[PDB]
């Protein structure tokens, strides 16, 4: 069997970041990354791409260019995990064993659970910022909008970046105003959830925006079907089983149902729901002590964000090092996570919070207010620091800077 | 091989639907894919765990309930390719169909709890949800001397939401009748924030919980069992990262549950792995020749055999009208029932619908503990299950409800 001291499953945000940290602990030649995709994306940029404010090209880099130098890149798809014999399988029929395993497989997009998708993306007026293949379609639908309903969906599953499904609504609302066609747009947010946001301090701020900008939010309404032919969308009422609603749209933004990667759903490393089953403090696996998880694929009960990944990477780095000395971990993850909500082409509400769903703000001023400073940070600073600091393993939590500023 | 109607699963919904469609398309045009040699009426296991009935009475050979002339393919489904109208089995056989009925039930995942299932090799721990552990529940009740009697409820969907607490009420009554109620601290450690999701019966159970000094610990989920040390670890779902290690003299485990593995990645599943069907007609949302019944579906109601029975009448008509190139008319109302055994001689018959509101068959108040309803569940309904439901002659109780009113 091909073998590595540290095997990283997934070459996305968590995988690359952990690979860089592990290169410095065990040496590059002793780390491998299993990743089939040729390109690595900073997916937060896609919110602004779908709003015409950023280029798709700028959100990605070739996977080969972010692989830490000297780390082995296995360009393949994991097809099975056998933790009881410390090995995995790839779709090349290659078997790889490990001393330590880091699982960073992200979350899976399930557009096809929506009837009429993804076939319907071949038609105009429908987009989705959650995929490289549909994010630009959001912008074209926003551009080509003339009159009617502008509908935005939130599915009945876990999601990554719970703020992005509505960020694009606020940007869409602002685009209509600057283009003079706000009068002609009826803006609808049909969300499976019962609340606009899970943290009150920020839910309150967004509700103020919903009121002042004439937005309609229908709660517990989930998209089940798209008739891209007829520009019709069917929504189910989760509170009244059986009841469905057909509504026309002049533009529709779809947030797809999402699930654990297929390979994990049936794996011994998953919990009953398919997520990597790890200690919520240390990120060591609950049942396989040489297995670790990070990012969207875990059952860490916090919002699945890249900011969360960075905080987790600092914790996991310390967990693994301590276990390699057969000591007990002491540093505990607090559920830190962050959704910088873009509320317009020049404003961001920087939501930061923790396992308790209470604010945990880095800056001493009130981040529930729309701010230009926070827009610039997200749109211009954070991508630079992602490629050049986070992916090299030198960005953990902002806890350091939060306590500096008191 | 090809069959007009292919039924996946030879359980409650599978056998029932096979019997009904035998009468629609002919027995020779129906097949059942089911690997298990024994078929169980699982509600009895609640009383087996309490020592009130024998496990032998719970099951019959699978061969004994297959409708005459229907093909029993004793194998395990391993793939579903609905776009080519076929499935694969663990015999490397490929079977095609004109219509597919998916009745694969729910899957139990004891191994997601560290220390299980190997912990069942030790004493003092049982589970009524498995044939291989339900009798261990009864022995744990027997051997209980002094300490904590722990009953759990997981953080996943469940079949029969009432059973995890039914065996607690029976266990309480058993300790009174053996004199050792004084020596038992009895706790229901549940992942949920409520004792029951329908208020009328939630109030009834809460009054029973207070009157018999039972402890309910909400948002507490079993994550590990140290069977050797008789210790059980719970996570606090309200404070991620916090745990609690508890000693037990008796532990009853309700395991985490999930969709069958073969469905988790299947195109017929919704994003969560449940069979994605219309909530009223039970026809699949994306493949119009596919149907779902029972625990494997995403029907948003309690997963119960009574729900299967009501669903079998709707699905029978749904499939019949589709065969006649017509659109289905009759809607499923989400009817389901958990007849809660509250003691060795009493039952709260909870019946409700999609809106989580009571829908009682009888005109009297079923919130009250009743011997009539105990006698019905313990003795009559098993008879009616083997002899009417599994023959396709039991659907919704709607008719009886309207008469009895
Ligand atoms: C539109 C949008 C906007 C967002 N905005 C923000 C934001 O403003 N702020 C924020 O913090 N977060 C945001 N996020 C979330 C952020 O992108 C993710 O949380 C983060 O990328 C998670 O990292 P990860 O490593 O867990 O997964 P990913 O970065 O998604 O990486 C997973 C990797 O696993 C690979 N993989 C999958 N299956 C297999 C397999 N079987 N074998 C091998 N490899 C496999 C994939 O190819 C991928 O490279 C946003 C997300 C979206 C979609
Ligand atoms: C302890 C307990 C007490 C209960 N009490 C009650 C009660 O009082 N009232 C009530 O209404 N309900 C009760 N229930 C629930 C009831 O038993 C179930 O809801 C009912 O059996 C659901 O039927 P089903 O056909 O959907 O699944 P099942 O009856 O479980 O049948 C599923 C079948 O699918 C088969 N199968 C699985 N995977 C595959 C595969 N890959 N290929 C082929 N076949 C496969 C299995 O072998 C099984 O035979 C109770 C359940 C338990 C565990
Ligand atoms: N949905 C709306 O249009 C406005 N709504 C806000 C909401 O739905 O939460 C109520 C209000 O403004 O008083
Ligand atoms: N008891 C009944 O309702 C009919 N039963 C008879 C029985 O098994 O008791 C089935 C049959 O027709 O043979």
């Amino acid at each position: 069997m091909n073998h590595y001291e540290v095997l990283v499953l997934g070459g996305g945000s968590g995988g690359i970041t952990m690979a860089a940290r592990m290169k410095r602990k065990v040496g590059a030649e002793n780390v491998a990354i299993v990743e089939p995709s040729e390109r690595h994306f900073y997916q937060p940029i896609w919110t602004l791409v779908g709003a015409g404010a950023k280029q798709l090209s700028s959100s990605g880099r070739p996977t080969a260019s972010v692989i830490p130098s000297g780390v082995e890149w296995i360009k393949a798809r994991v097809t099975e995990l056998n933790p009881d014999k410390n090995c995995i399988h790839t779709d090349d029929d290659e078997k790889i064993s490990y001393r330590y395993l880091i699982i960073a497989l992200g979350i899976q997009l399930d557009y096809e659970k929506i009837k009429g998708l993804p076939e319907g993306f071949a038609h105009p007026k429908i987009g989705s910022n959650y995929s490289v293949k549909t994010v630009e379609k959001t912008w074209k639908a926003l551009q080509d909008f003339k009159e009617g309903n502008a509908i935005f969906t939130f599915p009945n599953t876990p999601v990554k970046c719970a703020g992005a499904p509505q960020e694009i609504m606020y940007l869409s609302e602002a685009y209509f105003r600057k283009t003079g066609k706000r009068s002609k747009a009826n803006i609808i947010f049909n969300t499976s959830l019962g609340a606009i946001f899970g943290v009150k301090k920020y839910a309150d701020a967004l509700q103020e925006i919903i009121q002042e900008r004439n937005l309609t939010v229908n709660y517990k309404k989930n998209l089940i079907e798209v008739r891209a032919d007829k520009q019709e969308a069917v929504f189910e009422n989760l509170d009244k089983p059986g009841e469905t609603q057909v509504i026309s749209y002049e533009m529709l933004h779809v947030t797809p149902p999402m699930s654990p990667p297929d390979v994990l759903k049936t794996s011994p490393v998953a919990d009953a729901a398919g997520w990597v089953d790890v200690d919520k403090e240390t990120l060591q696996h609950r049942r396989y002590p040489n297995v670790f998880g990070i990012g969207d694929c875990t059952n860490l009960p916090t919002s699945k964000t890249a900011a969360a990944v960075a905080a987790q990477s600092g914790i996991l780095d310390r967990t693994i090092s301590v276990i390699m000395k057969n000591q007990t971990p002491t540093k505990k993850y607090d559920g830190y996570t962050s959704c910088p909500l873009v509320t317009g082409y020049n404003r961001v509400i920087l939501a930061e919070f923790d396992y308790k769903a209470e604010p945990l703000e880095t800056f001493p001023f009130d981040q529930s207010k729309e701010r230009l400073s926070m827009y610039l940070m997200k749109a211009d600073l954070m991508p630079f620091l992602y490629w050049n600091m986070m992916l090299r393993g030198y960005w953990g939590g902002p806890a350091f800077l939060r306590k500096l500023f008191h």
